[PDB]
C-alpha cells in the first residue's frame, strides 16, 4: 500500500477474471505500473536519505570548530539527489507518453522522438528539486549551514508531494 521508507520495496483469486490479483498469473497490472512502482520506490528511498544529510549539517555547526564538508554535501548530492531527480524525471516522462517510454520505443536512445518529461503534470516537482540541488551545490560553496538544511527540507516536501499527486500503484508481483 507504501513503500518501504528504507528499502523501497512493497510493503483476491478469482477464475477467468484478473480481479486485481496479486498473485503471479492473475496480476492485471502493466509492465507499465511495475516499472512506476519501481521508480517510486527510488524517489522513496531517496527522499528518506535526506533526514540523513540533515543530521550531519546539524553535527557539523554543533562542533567546536564548526566547518562545511563541501565533500561530503556534494557527495550526497551525487549519491542521492541525482538518484532522484532522474527517477522523477523518468516517472513524468512514462506519465506524458504511457507506453512509449517503457520500452515501446525501443533500446533508450537519442532521439527519443516521444513527449519529453517536462509539461509533465507532475514535472512542477521535479523543477523544486532541481532547484533544490543548485541551492544544497550553492550553500557547500558557501559556508552556509542553515542553506543545506532548508534546501535539503524544500526536495525533502518535494519528493512527498510528487509521490502523493502521484499516487503510483503499488504491486506485489
Ligand atoms: C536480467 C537482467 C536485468 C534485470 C533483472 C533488470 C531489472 C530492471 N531493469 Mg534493467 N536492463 C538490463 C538488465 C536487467 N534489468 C539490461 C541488460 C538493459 C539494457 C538493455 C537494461 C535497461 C533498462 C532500462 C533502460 C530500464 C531498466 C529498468 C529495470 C527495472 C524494471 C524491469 C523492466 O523494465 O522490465 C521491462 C521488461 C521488458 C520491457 C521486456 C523484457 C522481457 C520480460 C522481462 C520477460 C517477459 C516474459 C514473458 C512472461 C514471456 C513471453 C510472453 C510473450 C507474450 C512474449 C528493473 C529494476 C527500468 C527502470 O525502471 O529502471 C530505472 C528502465 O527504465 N533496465
Ligand atoms: C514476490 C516475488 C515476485 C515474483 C515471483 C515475481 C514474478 C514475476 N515478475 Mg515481478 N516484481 C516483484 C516481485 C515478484 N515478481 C517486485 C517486488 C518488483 C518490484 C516492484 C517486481 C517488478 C517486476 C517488473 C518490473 C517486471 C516483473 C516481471 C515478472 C515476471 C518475470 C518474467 C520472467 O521470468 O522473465 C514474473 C511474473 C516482468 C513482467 O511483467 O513480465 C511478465 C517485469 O517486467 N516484476
Ligand atoms: C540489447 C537487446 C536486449 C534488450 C532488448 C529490449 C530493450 C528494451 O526494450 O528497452 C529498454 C526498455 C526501457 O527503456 C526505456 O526506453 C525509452 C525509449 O524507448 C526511454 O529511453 C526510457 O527512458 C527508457 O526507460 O525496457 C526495459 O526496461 C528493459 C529492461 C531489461 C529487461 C530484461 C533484460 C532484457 C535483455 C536481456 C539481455
Amino acid at each position: 500500500a507504501s513503500l518501504d521508507p528504507k528499502t523501497g520495496f512493497p510493503i483476491k483469486l478469482c477464475g477467468g477474471s484478473a480481479s486485481a490479483g496479486c498473485q503471479p498469473m492473475t496480476q492485471a497490472a502493466s509492465i507499465l505500473d511495475k516499472q512506476r512502482t519501481v521508480l517510486a520506490g527510488k524517489i522513496t528511498v531517496a527522499a528518506n536519505k535526506v533526514p540523513v544529510l540533515t543530521a550531519a549539517v546539524d553535527k557539523m555547526k554543533t562542533a567546536k570548530k564548526p566547518k562545511l564538508d563541501r565533500d561530503y554535501v556534494l557527495r550526497y548530492s551525487a549519491l542521492y539527489l541525482t538518484t532522484l531527480v532522474d527517477a522523477m524525471e523518468q516517472y513524468c516522462l512514462r506519465d506524458a507518453n504511457g507506453a512509449k517510454a517503457a520500452g515501446g520505443a525501443g533500446l533508450p536512445k537519442f532521439k527519443e522522438t516521444l513527449k519529453p518529461a517536462s509539461s509533465s503534470s507532475l514535472y512542477s516537482y521535479v523543477d523544486t528539486v532541481k532547484s533544490g540541488i543548485a541551492a544544497v551545490s550553492a550553500a557547500a560553496k558557501a559556508g552556509d549551514f542553515d542553506g543545506v538544511n532548508k534546501a535539503a527540507g524544500d526536495i525533502k516536501t518535494a519528493a512527498d508531494s510528487f509521490l502523493s499527486t502521484a499516487n503510483p500503484p503499488i504491486i506485489f508481483n
